[PDB]
C-alpha cells in the first residue's frame, strides 16, 4: 500500500525513458551557467508535486512541509538525476527529459558534475529496484531538520517508510544473500548530503564570480539548503 | 530500462488506490438479490468493455510491441485481453475481504459480482488469493502481465519476432530476481511465477463459459463488442 | 611493532573491565523467545566490533576487499567465542561479551543452549594456560588469517599468517619449549567448539520457535565448513 | 476396501516377527555409524514399495508421489520402527528384519535412539491395532507439503484415509482418535533430532554420509 | 561445494559448446601420442650449455603452433562471419595468450611437464633456458588453472573468449561483442543447467578472471622476446618479430 | 585421464556437424532400395564403431575373443545410442555414424516403425542434455558390460567399474551432484532402455528375413545371431 503509493509518486514525477529530449545532446560560459540555473528551478515544481504524493506528507504542518522540501530539494534533484542517468556513457537525464553530456554540463555545474556521475555510478552498482529507490528518495526528505514544528510526526512517517523498505528487502529471506543491503541503502543518504555541499560551493562560486548572478529563486535555494 | 518501461506501463494503466470508488459497494447478502439480473449482467459487460481502451493503452506502452507486424499486435492483444483483465484485477483486488477492484477504481463485493460474473468470480478470487500470497513485487508483476500477452499464438505472421520480445522480457525478469538476491538466481520462484500464466489461461476458459451461458440464456444478449471478445478469446 | 599493533587491536576492540553493564546480570542458583533473540543480538552486536578489530591488523586492509570479507565471514563465530572465552570468568560463571554486557551461565544456557557449557569449559582450559595479552593477540589474528578457499590472493594471505606466526614465535622465545604448539593447538579446538554453535543454530531453525534473522542465517551458511 | 489394502500394504512391507535376523545382535566407532547409514538406505526400497501399494497414491502426479515420499521417508522409517520394536527389552527391529539392541544403536544413531525408544514405548502403550496403525502410517506421508502439484488431490486422498480411520475407531466403540492423530506431530518433532544427528556427523567429518544419506538430509529439511 | 546448504545459499534446484569442444579436441595432441624423445628431467643431463639451441627452440615452439591455433580459431562458430580484417586482428592479438592457455591446460604442473600444441614433452628445467624465468610463472598459472578442475566443455568456452574479445582497431567491434556475449551466455547456461538450474556467479567470475591473469602473464612473454632482441645473441626472426608487434597492447 | 580418452574416442569416431552429407537428404515424399540402404547404414557404422572401441583404454588388453564378443553384442545398441545422441529429433533429422543425413520419413521404409522408436528415445535422451564427457562414459558402458561366454568376466567387470567410477566423479563435480539427485541414476537407466529399444531392431531384421525381399548380408544376418539375447 505505502510502497505502491511511493512508487506511483516516483513514476508520475519522472520523464518516460521513452520520451527523452536529445535535441541538444552532444558528446563533443554565460550560456551554460544560466542553463544550470534553469534545470534546477525547472525541477522545483516537479519534485514538489512528488512530495505532495507521499502519504502522510500533507498531514504535516504546512510549515513543516516547506521546511522538509526546501531543505532536501537539492539532494532530491541530485538523487533523482543520479538514479535515472547513464553514468558509464556519461549521459545525464533531468527531471524534464533533457539529455546533456557530462562534458556539456561541466561548463554549468562545474567539477561537481563529475562528483555527481561518480555517485550515479555507485548508486546503480547497488541495483536498486524501483520500490527500494522510491522509499530512499522519500527518506531523503522525511528526515530530522532543525526548526520542525512536529518533529515526532516527521519521525513517525520516517520510521514507517524505513519499515516499508525493510519489508520489501527482507521478505521471504530477501536479505539472506545481501546482509547489510538495507544499511548500505540508508548509507547513501549521508553520502548524498555530503555530495550536495559541492552544489552549494558551486552556487557560492558563481555568485562570487558575478559573471552571471543567480536568480532570487536559486539565491533562495542557496539559503534553504544551507545546513546552518 | 525495459523493466522501468514495463512498470510505467502498469502504473499508468491502473487506478491509484486513492481513486477507489466505494460507492456501489454492498456487502449485505440480503440486499443482493434485489434488482433483476439484467442490471448486473449489463454491469458485467460494461466492466469488460470499459477496460479495453485502458489495457490496449498498456499494451501499446510495452517496448517492442509496436515494432511487431500490426496484425500480430492485434492477434496478441485480442487473444490475451481477457487474461490481462483477470490478472490485473486479481493483482489489485483484496481477496481476503472479498473485494474486487476494477481497472477503473470501482469496488464491488464478491457477492455482487456473482449475479453478473457467475460462479467464475469465486475461481477468480481464489486465483487472486494464490497470486497475492506469493507477494510478487511491482517490477516482477509488470513483467508477468507483459508475458501473458507476448506469448505464442497460432496464425502469427512473425512468431520468431514475438518469441524474441518474450525472451527479452523473461530475461529482464530474471535479472530483477537475481539482482535482488545478491546475483544468485531463484529458479523455483521463477517457475512458480511463470506457472501462474497457464493457470490464468485455464481460469479464463471459465470466463468463456459464462459468456456462452449468457448467449444461450438469451435474456441479456452479449452486445457485438462482447461477441467479438468471445471469438477473439476462443482457443480454437 | 607487529606485536604492538596486534595488542592495540585487541585492547581497542575490547571493553575495559571498568565499563561493564550488569543491568541484565542475574545469578540466582524471562521468555524463551527473549533468550533466543538475545542470543541472536549478542552475535550481531559483536560483528561490527570484531570487523573493526580485523581492519586494525597490519596488512588486512591491504588485501582485496573480497578476500577480507571471506576471511572475516569464515572466522567470525570463532572470533566471537575465543574473545568471549578469553575475557570471561569461568569459575564464577560470568560471560562477558564484546559489548560489555555481563550474563550468568545459567541465563545463557536458555539462549545458547548446552553449548554454553562447552564454551565455559573451553574458557577454563584457555585460562589455565595463563596466556598473556601479546600471545593471545597473535592467536586471535591467526584464527582469522588462515587458509580459505575463494581467496583472490592466497599468497597475500599466507604472507600475513607466517609473519604473525613468527611474531608469536619470537615472543615465546624472547620471554623464555612445546608451549608454542600448545597455543596453536587451541585453534583446531576452537573450531570444533564452534561446530556446536552451528548445531545450536540448526536446532533453532528446526524448532522454528523464533527463526534466525537473515544476518544470522548467512552467518550460519558462512561458518559451515562445506 | 481401503483399510484392507492399507493393512495388506503394511503386512507385505514388514518382516515376519517369527523370522527376524539376529546375526548382528549383541547385548554387551566408524562401523556403527556406517551401519546407521545402511539401515536407512536399506529401508528406502521397502517403504517405497509400501507407498506404492497405497490406494490412490500411484494416481497422483509422479512429482507429487516423489515429493510426499521423499519428505516423509525419515518419519515413516522411524514410525514403522517404533511400532514393531520392543522398547521394554531395548531391541530395535528394522524394516529388513535386522535386530539390534539399544546399546548398539546409540553408537550409530546417537542419543536420538533413546528418544525413539521413548516414542516407541508411548506408541505401543496406546495399544494401536494393525488397522489403525496402517492408517496412521499412510497419514504420515499423504499430508500437505510445500510443492505439491495438485495439493487438492493430496487433501482429497488424506481425508479419505482419515475417514477410513474414523469409522474403524467408531465401530470399535473417547479422544482416542485425537491421541491417534496426535502422534504424527510428535513423530515429526522426533525426527528433527534425526536431522540433528546427521548434521552432527557431517560436521564431525569422521565418517562422511554417503551421497544417498546427504540426499535424505536435504530432502527432509523443514526449512 | 554448490551441492550443500552452504552452496545452495537458500535456493533449491529446478550446439555452440559442442562445436567449441570439437575445435579443441581436433587441435590438441592425443595424450597417447605424446613425444617424450627429448624429455630430460635429470638436472645433471642438461645438455652442455649452448644457450642458442634452447632459444631457437623457444622460437620454434611458438611458430610451430601458429597454424594449429589458427585452425582452431576457424572452427569457432560465428568467427568467419566477422570481417576478415577483424579475424586477423583478434587472432594476432590473442595468439600468445591462446598459446599459453592451451599449454597451461594440457601440461602437468606438479611434475614440471610442459606439453606443447605439437606433442613435444619438455621438462621445466629445459624450457627455462629458452622461455626464461617466465616458464615458472606459466607453470604457476597452469597449476592454478588445473586446481579449478575445469571440464572440457567449460575450458573450450574460456579459450574462445581469450580471443573473441574487444581489441582497439576493430572494423565491427559490435559484431565482436555479440559473439563474445553469445559465448559467455553459452557458458553461463551450461554451468547453470548442469548445476540443476542454480547459477554459480563466483565460479563464473573465477573462470573469466583467468583471462585478465592470462593477459598479464603474457606481458612477461613480451618481456622475454624484448630481452632476447636486446641481448642480440639469438635475434628474433621475422615471424617472432611480428608476434611481438601483434601482441603489443599499445 | 580415462574420461578425457573416452571423449577423444567419441570425437574422433563421430562426424563434425559441418562435414555432414546431405546429398541424399530430402524431408519430403518422392522397395528393395530402402532395405539395402538400411543394411548399408548398419554395416558402414560397424568399422567406425569398432574404431571407437579400440580407442577405449584397457579394452585392447582383453582377450581378442572377449573384444569381438563385447563389440558384436553391443553393436546395435551403440549404433542406436550414437544415432540418438547426434541426431535432431525435433526436425526429424537422422544423422548416421558415416555423416549421411536422412529424414525420418525416408527411413521408415527400410527401418520400419522402429525408426519411430529411435526418434522417441533420441528425444528423451536429448531432453536430459547429457554433456560430452558423461555421454562418452555411457557409450563405453553400453559395451563394457557382462555377457555370457566371456573368457575374462573379472577383467571386464574391472574395466567397467573403472568407467562408472570415472562417470560418478564427473557427474558429482560437474553435473550438479545432489542438485540433480537422480541424474546419475537416470543416465545409467538409459542402458536397459537402449537394450530393449534394440530388440525391436532384431525384430525388424527378423521381418526382413521372413519377407525375403532382399536377404540380409552375412554381416547383418550374423548381427542377428550376434545381437540375439542368446
Ligand atoms: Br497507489
Ligand atoms: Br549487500
Ligand atoms: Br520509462
Ligand atoms: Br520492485
Ligand atoms: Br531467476
Ligand atoms: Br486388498
Ligand atoms: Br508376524
Ligand atoms: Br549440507
Ligand atoms: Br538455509
Ligand atoms: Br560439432
Ligand atoms: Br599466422
Ligand atoms: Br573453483
Ligand atoms: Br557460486
Ligand atoms: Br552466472
Ligand atoms: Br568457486
Ligand atoms: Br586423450
Ligand atoms: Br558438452
Ligand atoms: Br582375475
Ligand atoms: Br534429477
Ligand atoms: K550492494
Ligand atoms: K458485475
Ligand atoms: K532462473
Ligand atoms: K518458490
Ligand atoms: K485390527
Ligand atoms: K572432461
Ligand atoms: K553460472
Ligand atoms: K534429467
Amino acid at each position: 500500500s505505502l510502497i505502491s503509493a511511493l512508487v506511483r509518486a516516483h513514476v508520475d514525477s519522472n520523464p518516460a525513458m521513452t520520451s527523452l529530449d536529445y535535441s541538444r545532446f552532444q558528446a563533443n560560459d554565460t550560456q551554460h551557467i544560466q542553463q544550470f540555473y534553469d534545470l534546477l528551478t525547472g525541477s522545483m515544481e516537479i519534485i514538489r508535486g512528488w512530495a505532495e504524493k507521499i502519504p502522510g506528507f500533507a498531514d504535516l504542518p504546512k510549515a513543516d512541509q516547506d521546511l522538509l522540501f526546501e531543505s532536501a530539494f537539492l539532494e532530491l534533484f541530485v538523487l533523482r538525476l543520479a538514479y535515472r542517468s547513464n553514468p558509464v556513457e556519461g549521459k545525464l537525464i533531468f527531471c524534464n527529459g533533457v539529455v546533456l553530456h557530462r562534458l556539456q554540463c561541466v561548463r554549468g555545474f562545474g567539477e561537481w558534475i563529475d562528483s555527481i556521475v561518480e555517485f550515479s555510478s555507485n548508486l546503480q552498482n547497488m541495483n536498486i529496484d524501483i520500490s527500494a529507490f522510491s522509499c530512499i528518495a522519500a527518506l531523503a526528505m522525511v528526515t530530522e531538520r532543525h526548526g520542525l514544528k512536529e518533529p515526532k510526526r516527521v519521525e513517525e512517517l520516517q520510521n514507517k517508510i524505513v519499515n516499508c523498505l525493510k519489508d520489501h528487502v527482507t521478505f521471504n529471506n530477501g536479505g539472506l544473500n545481501r546482509p547489510n543491503y538495507l544499511s548500505k541503502l540508508l548509507g547513501k543518504l549521508p553520502e548524498l548530503r555530503t555530495l550536495c555541499t559541492q552544489g552549494l560551493q558551486r552556487i557560492f562560486y558563481l555568485k562570487l564570480e558575478d559573471l552571471v548572478p543567480p536568480p532570487a529563486i536559486i539565491d533562495k535555494l542557496f539559503l534553504d539548503t544551507l545546513p546552518f
